[PDB]
DNA sequence: TCGCGCGTCGCGCG
DNA sequence: CCGCGCGACGCGCG
């Protein structure tokens, strides 16, 4: 897909064990946060995204 | 000057030279309240060492 | 808007005196996407106008 | 709401066609003026109180 | 033209 | 124990 690639490769940018917030990639993507979130989650879904607890959560692989 | 200015200092200068952030995004990376690094922006610029753009939110730069 | 407040309010009022109903079910009712049911709904609570009680899903009542 | 009646009441014993500020209030009722203004615009959420502009802005009863 | 109310928001939910 | 309202917000204010 389109968005999951795009959330890939920018965490790719950011180190191995780097993790960011959605919202952070809202801005870094100017993509809607809720759709980022969508795609985030969804991403999960695959085992290709990891999501760690937190108020944001951060992700990584 | 004092704990958080320089803090929030070095962030900025660690960005290129013609680049921006707002007071959410030190918030998070800083780990602090957003109404404390709204504080210190603001004292910041007040000192003439931070420049801010117009917007909602606020952006914030080094000043030149 | 203040159109929903009375349709959903006026629904309230037919549903008796304590008698309390889900944001699932005036959806229904009133043809009316849910969120916008529960934009209302929240709101009107805010406004002292509606009381919600707890559970899953939430129920609502008019106030006082 | 336990606030809400106080400020009605003073609003109700200013006057009709009467304005205060929330300065004032603060003042007179010894609460924190945010907690005035946070209260006002609730009021004036529920249409028991109006707001006409000015800085500070003005309060009375709808 | 100090006006200020302002809290959190985590939300992924189909 | 799907609960979801969620957007307004720019706020720094002594």
């Amino acid at each position: 897909s389109h968005m999951e690639q795009r959330i890939l490769k920018f965490l790719e940018e950011l180190g191995e064990g780097k993790a960011t917030t959605a919202h952070d990639l809202s801005g870094k993507l100017g993509t809607p946060k809720k759709e980022i979130n969508r795609v985030l989650y969804s991403l999960a879904k695959k085992g290709k995204l990891q999501k760690e607890a937190g108020t944001p959560p951060l992700w990584k692989i």
